[PDB]
């Protein structure tokens, strides 16, 4: 993003905190290079020169304005992408209602009733539940108030920068590399949900490579449908990006919001509006205020879908403006956000896309280190995924999800007072898929004081919720 307007106004909104997180018994055992973001910039780890706005809105170094030329060649990849998803989907793309919009629907979360309600409530000291009734799905007259200007395209808004309490790597740490969420208001999360919450909804429902998203994916059942997907092509490639949310060019944005959320598929027309309103945008920091045109705000609601929209865009894109003849099945791919894995039996010269990527603001480069940029004949058993690789499990012969080993320690290393119990249950979900010697390791520190589900509890588990039939059919002979 271009950062247009930078001032101090009177109103304070605060963003230093303490972590909540604290180090576990593992932290002492696996020592990982990972520790709690610095949320002040008074933290004592932080390097000398470190101020953390700076850093933070450091990443916005331009909005990059594409060519006529390129912004025609953009629509048309828009339009075929919007074809092939709604085309998959369908275009049951109405409003939800109000109720929906906070209770949530089949594939779509409920809203968080005590997260945080953004500008300008924060500063008035009223939380989401002084706004919204999540229990009976109802909005008090703010919101009520509220919503009407977002239908007669009136309503203007600020975000408010949250740091994000987590774990990072310490070099990252130290440098004052904390990430944020940028916290819109309650009832702009809620007016989006209705505007899209539907289309989001499906597009969960419907994850796959068929519509390049991974999103609302379960890794555990997933990886050996993906697996056996990329499996079939001549080469996969693990591209990665540098701030990819940041650096989505305001007239990427617009042409991606224009071709996708037509009123043509269903949508209401204030879709492409809301969804406009995240280009330029507002954010306070403490007394200043910064205005960012283009980029995605780093928010939590239809964040990761418009992410993972624009990065199947891009790639058809990119091909095209090398390529002649590039279309849809030309390769396969799937992408959650920023995170693509992309495929195809051409030997697609990756390293020869890195311009066309830089056209739009984009800066693409291979997972590994850079063994001389992208190259041809790496398979899906290479690629990292969703921080999972993709591993044949001896026992059934199907893919399953393997994080690294010191990815699970720095997890287990660290977390926030009061949820270890539900924490280590949940990673124990993550770890199964390493073996038993590597399970058994990872939660050795653990056991006596918390309870540790059992290796085979939840490989068996697993087995099922990857292929019902596969654990049906292993009950059929004594
Ligand atoms: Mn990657």
């Amino acid at each position: 993003g271009l950062i247009v307007d930078t001032r101090d106004v009177e109103e304070r909104v605060h963003v230093m905190r303490e972590t909540k997180l604290a180090p576990t018994v593992a932290h002492g055992v696996f020592n990982p290079e990972f520790g709690p973001a610095a949320l002040s910039n008074k933290d004592p780890r932080l390097n000398e020169g470190v101020v953390l706005d700076e850093v933070i809105f450091s990443k916005h170094k331009g909005d990059t304005k594409m060519s006529a030329e390129d912004k025609a060649l953009f629509r048309r990849c828009a339009a075929d992408y919007a074809s092939r998803l709604h085309s998959v989907l369908g275009t049951a793309n109405a409003p939800l209602s109000i109720y929906e919009a906070i209770k949530g629907v089949d594939g779509l979360d409920a809203m968080e009733p005590d997260t945080a309600p953004g500008l300008p409530w924060a500063l008035q000291g009223k939380r989401r539940g002084a706004l919204i009734d999540f229990e009976n799905g109802t909005v008090g007259p703010e919101v009520e108030a509220a919503l009407k200007l977002m239908e007669k395209r009136e309503y203007k808004f600020a975000c408010q920068t949250f740091l994000k309490d987590e774990i990072r790597p310490m070099e990252k740490v130290r440098a004052g590399k904390t990430r944020i969420v940028d916290v819109l208001p309650v009832e702009h999360i809620l007016y989006t949900r209705m505007m899209i919450g539907r289309f989001c909804a499906q597009m969960h429902s419907n994850n796959g490579p068929q519509i390049g998203s991974a999103v609302g994916c379960n890794p555990d059942v997933d990886w050996q449908r993906f697996g056996t997907h990329f499996a079939q092509y001549r080469n996969v490639w693990d591209v990665d990006y540098s701030a990819f949310d940041a650096n989505h060019c305001s007239d990427a944005m617009n042409i991606m919001f224009e071709e996708v959320f037509r009123t043509e598929f269903g949508f209401h027309p204030n879709a492409e509006w809301i969804l406009k309103t995240l280009v330029n945008t507002e954010h306070a920091y403490e007394n200043k205020r910064i205005t960012v045109e283009g980029g995605m705000p780093s928010g939590c609601s239809a964040t990761s879908i418009i992410n993972t929209i624009l990065n199947n865009i891009y790639v058809l894109y990119a091909l095209r403006r090398h390529y002649e003849g590039v279309e849809l099945d030309t390769y396969t791919m799937i992408s959650y956000g920023d995170d693509i894995v992309v495929a195809s039996d051409y030997d697609l010269d990756f390293e020869a896309l890195k311009p066309h990527f830089k056209s739009l603001g984009q800066t693409i480069t291979p997972a590994d280190k850079s063994d001389k940029g992208f190259v041809l004949g790496h398979s899906i058993t290479d690629v990292t995924f969703l921080k999972r690789h993709f591993h044949m499990d001896y026992g059934t012969g199907f893919y399953k999800p393997v994080m690294a080993s010191k990815t699970l320690e720095a997890i287990l290393s660290f977390a926030r007072r009061g949820t270890i119990q539900e924490k280590l249950i949940s990673v124990a979900g993550l770890a199964v898929h390493s073996g038993p010697d590597e399970y058994r390791r990872l939660f050795e520190p653990f056991q006596g004081l918390f309870e540790i589900p059992s290796y085979r509890s939840l490989y068996l588990r697993w087995v099922n919720a990857v292929c019902g039939d596969a654990a049906a059919l292993e009950h059929h002979h004594h």
